[PDB]
């Protein structure tokens, strides 16, 4: 086989991570390229059930991440990882385990203002949030870093559909 | 893609789990079947460096190789995943991971005796474990639980190559 990349989305809760990933997954599944999604939040619930938000565990949820992210990349496969990834360090640390493993690695930005999140707000985070209800939650009492330098920097601009189109543009270019 | 499977490997340290493993995968390969080899001390050099010898870290450590192998099992890969897992409940423990993820789960014994395993004696490990030089060695000081009922075991009769073969004619059964 080829050996695969790795597509890391990083982004405030609500960005479009999850949403411009999977729809870039259908599209290279229907080309017969072979493209899965390893979200952060899914493997929360079993790999990664034994985690919480600290910064400390964020980062060995990330870092378990880009280890298996590089591993599916191996058995050949087009790895999208959605996962809010706050920290520069963080980053640093997923791009460092994907250059050890010899893998590409291109970083995405959802860059979709904190406003717009919210005024989405899809699973009522950012109300628990606001509300007390959840505590160091990334944009509102924990911090996000924004990227200096991804790859890509997508914004609300255009449909998802457009957006998983730039970055397929992106891995084809 | 069809679902895969997985083959877990368990023995001594030097009873042929990684030997056999690797020789299956490039035959299945050879013959354009999927598989993909999860090595335990492969991956204690990155997503289970934070691990030691503990029976704890043991036990996370094939916790952390168990959801690996389902979620590559799901994406149509045949997994094969040589690590001691020296006790009972750590197969027990993997086997649930993939009931519940409704993978077909496999069970080699590398069954050679101690003893053969010492004269083979292949990275020192056994010389360093009599001398003091390493503590907790399975075998030595530390347990294992022999498999009351693999699904095959194989034993120092054959050659390697031999012993791949009974692993892949297990699977096409
Ligand atoms: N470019 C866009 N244009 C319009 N709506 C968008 C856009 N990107 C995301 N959305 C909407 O905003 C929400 C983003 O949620 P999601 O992708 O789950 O965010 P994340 O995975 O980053 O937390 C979704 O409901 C999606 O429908
Ligand atoms: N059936 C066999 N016949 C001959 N040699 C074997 C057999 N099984 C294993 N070996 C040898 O014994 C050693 C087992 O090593 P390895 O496969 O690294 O063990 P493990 O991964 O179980 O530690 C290897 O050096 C291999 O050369
Ligand atoms: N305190 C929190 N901050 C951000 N997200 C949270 C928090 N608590 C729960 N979550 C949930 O966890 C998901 C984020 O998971 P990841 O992307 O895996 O997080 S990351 O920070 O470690 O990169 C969010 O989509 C949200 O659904
Ligand atoms: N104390 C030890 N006990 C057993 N194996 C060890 C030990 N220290 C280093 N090793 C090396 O680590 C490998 C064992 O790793 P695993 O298969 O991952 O162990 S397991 O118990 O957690 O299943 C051995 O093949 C050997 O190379």
């Amino acid at each position: 086989p080829p050996r695969g990349k790795t597509v890391w989305f990083t982004g405030l809760s609500g960005s479009g991570k999850s949403s411009v990933a999977m729809l870039v997954e259908r599209k290279l599944l229907e080309k017969g390229i072979s493209a899965y999604v390893l979200d952060g939040d899914n493997l929360r619930h079993g790999l990664n059930a034994d985690l919480g938000f600290s910064m400390a565990d964020r980062a060995e949820n990330l870092r378990r991440l880009s280890h298996v992210a590089t591993l599916l990349a191996d058995c050949g496969h087009l790895v999208l990882v959605p996962a809010i990834s706050p920290l520069a360090e963080h980053r640093a640390l997923a791009r460092k385990v994907h250059a050890d493993a010899g893998i590409d690695f291109f970083e995405v930005f959802c860059d979709t203002p904190l406003q717009d999140c919210e005024r989405r707000d899809p699973k009522g985070l950012y109300a628990k949030a606001r509300a007390g209800e959840i505590t160091h939650f990334t944009g509102i009492d924990s911090p996000y870093q924004r990227p200096k330098n991804p790859d890509l920097r997508l914004t609300p601009d255009r449909s998802i559909d457009e957006q998983a189109q730039e970055v397929i543009d992106l891995l084809e270019s």
